[PDB]
Order: C-alpha cells, then structure tokens, then sequence
C-alpha cells in the first residue's frame, strides 16, 4: 500500500476540476491522517493520527489558525452544488461574507473522535469535546461541547456549553443552554488545549 | 511502515485456512482503509479513509452493491465458530438462506464513525447515521438510524427510524419506533447519499 | 506517504527528551495503528487497525499483558507535567505505587471505537464496550462498560457495570451502579474476548 495522504478530490458531477489542500507551512499533518480536496488549513494547526478531513462532496472545508483536529476526528459535508451547477444554499454556511461547507474557526479544538459535518460552523476559541458531534449547526465562539454532547440543526449561542451526553436538536433547547462562567469546569480548557496543541504541532514538525 | 491494507485473516483455532477479501473491480477501497479476511464487497461500493472491515473473528462480512462504508466506520463480529468446529448460531445472522456474521445489504450507507458489529444485518436502502451503532440486531430495509442512535439486541422493522441519540435495547421499544414518511426529514436521504457515494467511488477509482 | 507508525514523541516544553514505545515482542501492533511516545505495551496485546495510542501530552500510557486495543480506539491524556517541571497531580493516576497518565490493566478489552483519556485507570479483567468513553475516572477490576456507556470524573467500583448508553458523571451515581452477576448478559464476555484477542495477536504476529 503506497499512497499520498494529502490528495486532490476526485472529479464528479459536482466537481469539474480537482482541488488539492492549501496547508500553511507551519501546520503539521500526521502521516496517518487523511486530507483530501478543497481544504484550507491554517497556521500552527495540528492534525493527528487517523483524522480524516475530506472535502469531496460539500466544499470547501476550512480550518483556522492554531486549531487542532485530533485523533479520529472526521470533517465531511453534504453536497453544496448540485448536478445543474446550482448551489444548494441549505447546505452552505456563511461566515463573515465567505461561503463554506464546514468552517472551523481559529483556536478551536476538535477533540478525539469528535466529528463536525457540514453544513456547519464552529466559532473561535471553542472546544468540541471527545466523541462530540456537530451537524447542520452553527456553534458560537467561546463555547464548550463537553464529551459526547451533540448539536444537530441548531445555533449554539456564543459562550454557552452543552453538558456531557446531551443531544440538542431544537433551537428552543439551544437557546437555554447554560453559560460558560469562571467556575465552570471547562471554562479555561480550550486555551490550555490550544497552547498544548500549538506546541505539539511545532514539536512534530521538527521530526518531519 | 510498509504494508498491504487488503489482507488475508490470520490462522487461529476457529480459522484453519486464511481467506482474503473478494472485492468487485468497481469498488474503491481507500489506501487508508483496512479490509481483512473473509469479506465480500460488492460493485460500486466506496470504503473511505480510516474505515476498518475486519473479518477475523466472526465471518463472513458482506457489503452489498452500491453501499458505502464511510470514514472511521468499523465492521467486526463475534466468533461464529468455536474451538470444536461448532457454529455458534446465536452469533450468526441469516439473510435469505445464506449465513453471515455481518450482512450489509445493497444501497446501504454506513455514515462516518458508525459501527455495525456482528451478529448483525442491515437491510437494503437503509441509512445508518453518523456515530450510530448496530450490534446483535437486524435492521430492516428502508430504515433510518439518525446520528448517534443505536440498535442493540433488537429487530428494527422495515421502514422505521430511530431518533437521534436514542439507544433501543428492547424489542418492545423497537416495535413502536416511528415510521419513515414523506415529510420525515431523513425520508429521501439514503437515495441521495447512495447517488453521491456511487459517483465518489467512480471518481476515486479514476485516481487509482 | 512514507512513515513509521511506532514513533518517539516530540520535544515540547513538558517533554525535554523524547521517548519511544516499549513493546513486548509478543504484542502485535497493526501497521495501520499508531503508537507514539512514552508507552509500555505488555505481552500478547493486540492493537488493531486505526487505533491511536499517543503519549505526547500526559505520560506515560501503559497497556498491561493480554489486553486489547481495538479498531479506532484512542488513548491520550491531559498534561501531567507543566512548563515549570511541576507534576500536575490532578492529571496523574496512581496504580499500586506507580504513576501513570493512563493505566490500562491486564486482561482488559478496549472495544472498537472506545476511548480512555487520562487521567484514567482501568482495572484488570474489565471490558470497555464499543463506542464507550472513560475520562478522569478509575474503572475498577472485573467491570463492564456496555456499548456507548461513559464514566467521567468518577470511580467505578470493582465488579459493577454501566448499562448501554448511560453517561455517569457523579460519584453518587457511580456508587449505585449495578453489579455483575452470573446471569448478567456481559458476565463472561471479557474472558471470551481476551481469549480471542490473545489468539488473534499470535495469528497476526505469524503474518508479520
Ligand atoms: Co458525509
Ligand atoms: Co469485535
Ligand atoms: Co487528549
């Protein structure tokens, strides 16, 4: 088995010309991670073993600076353009004035075995916990998805957290999530994780 | 690290002679997927990065035509024959008149990070959602397991769906699951997913 | 993509000198598994495709004899020493009189897609079920975490089980978990799994 783990996407009815990932020179992509297609990876990002970032259906997939995509995390997205050239707007997320299938902001941690599936956006300085799930949702900035929480079809307001195990599928429930406060157990977590993963990215780059 | 990702299973007390996978020429197995042992993969199937199909304990594992095994999905199964040559019938699923450890039907989608663990059967045209789980169960045809749902020890009747996050462990609960209807949010999903993944399989085969 | 899947950890502010894994000659590490850093793997252990054992943040990570780390399982841990040389004792687990970030005991099964994230300890002869999660917890010996259960911030007493889907986050709830008894469905499971995986480790070693 001989292959390149950083690859162009395939030609399909919705993808006339292949794109290959645009990765900042200071990002570290593990040899056992997979990054395919129309992807932009920012500076000082670490992509760990067994992650799969695949921008071949819905595109583009963006990962902002100093973010981390941990072991086994999957990024993928629903088709953004149909077989007619029509952009399927329900499957497209808008962040600032740019369109994405999946937008991962800056300083965001996607912890081990989580998944963010487009259409989706994750705001700056948010922690997506281990085994958590985000799909058809916009997670605000400075949020915390504790381990095994999920956001499906909702907008999670800035500065809120989703308790471990909780699956949020209605906007009514998302609106009443609890707020991150100083004494909250995950209140400083993301900053510490980002500091660690920026340092891991540089250490691993020095072995590459 | 030099290896073949499509491999025979190992000799064990329950597996006197190794078998290697039987894969249709039109299926695409990603270089970073793993397919081991007594496996049959049908036409136009796509197996994505980080999937692991391992037919070394319970066997055989079958994946029908135009189905997809998405990133990080695991197929494995409990031992089907003991150290005595006796077939452990509780761990064997019957589909038509053929015996399998895991049977994935035709046009079935196993979405990212899901797992189907034998004994198990998944009927045609069913969607197994992201991070969902099927074990010791028979999922009927035209079903939908929404993201993070699970079927354990049960038979899910044809045309029903399991709401996101719901873990179904009793036949009484499986019998009362809701039915897929036209206005249900996942009612056309599988057909669209299968169309996309058949096209991805061909596009990726043209890069191989 | 050319790489070694068994690697030293990177130099960081908390890791002045790299360590490479210490793996018993009778253990089998799949070519598509990843094992990085200050890790000790015992005899007759099987590490399956797509597992990631990464001892680069919190360390060391230990896996005892005749245990198994199944497909897609992730072991990782919170930082154990800060940028000051101070050992962060809350993130360190004590087992006997030795300190670990993650301690997996002997005869323990980490089933497919589970994760044990340090600080954490898992006692001998315990089964951690498919897609289950252990973090900031001490799981006793002879326990069973059924599929999709989770232990977060708690001590699970010896001989207890966590029902499928249940997320246990309080010591009050952990104290009242049910006990494994002869008639419990998973009462003999781990011993059978360990017997199978010890045999798989040897079979796979004979293909290596
Ligand atoms: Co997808
Ligand atoms: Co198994
Ligand atoms: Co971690």
């Amino acid at each position: 088995d001989e292959f390149s783990n950083i690859r162009e996407n395939p030609v399909t009815p919705w993808n006339p010309e292949p794109s290959a990932p645009v990765i900042d020179p200071t990002a570290y992509i593990d040899p056992q991670a997979s990054v395919i297609g129309e992807v932009t990876i920012g500076a000082n990002v670490m992509v760990s073993p067994m992650a799969s970032i695949r921008s071949d259906e819905g595109m583009p997939i963006f990962v902002g600076d100093r973010s981390n995509v941990q072991d086994g995390v999957v990024l993928h997205a629903l088709e953004t353009i149909n077989e007619e050239g029509e952009p399927i707007e329900d499957n497209i997320v808008e962040v600032d004035g740019k369109e994405y299938a999946v937008y991962i902001g800056n300083n965001v941690s996607l912890a081990h075995q989580s998944q963010v599936h487009g259409p989706a956006a994750v705001g700056d300085d948010t922690f997506i916990g281990m085994q958590a799930f985000v799909f058809k949702s916009k997670v605000g900035n400075n949020c915390v998805l504790e381990p095994r929480s999920a956001a499906i079809g909702v907008t999670i307001p800035d500065g809120r957290y989703i308790p471990a195990g909780m699956v949020v599928t209605s906007q009514a429930e998302a609106d009443k999530l609890p707020e991150v406060t100083d004494d909250y157990a995950y209140s400083h977590t993301n900053e510490a994780v980002v500091y660690v993963n920026v340092h891991l990215a540089e250490g691993y780059k020095e072995t590459s």
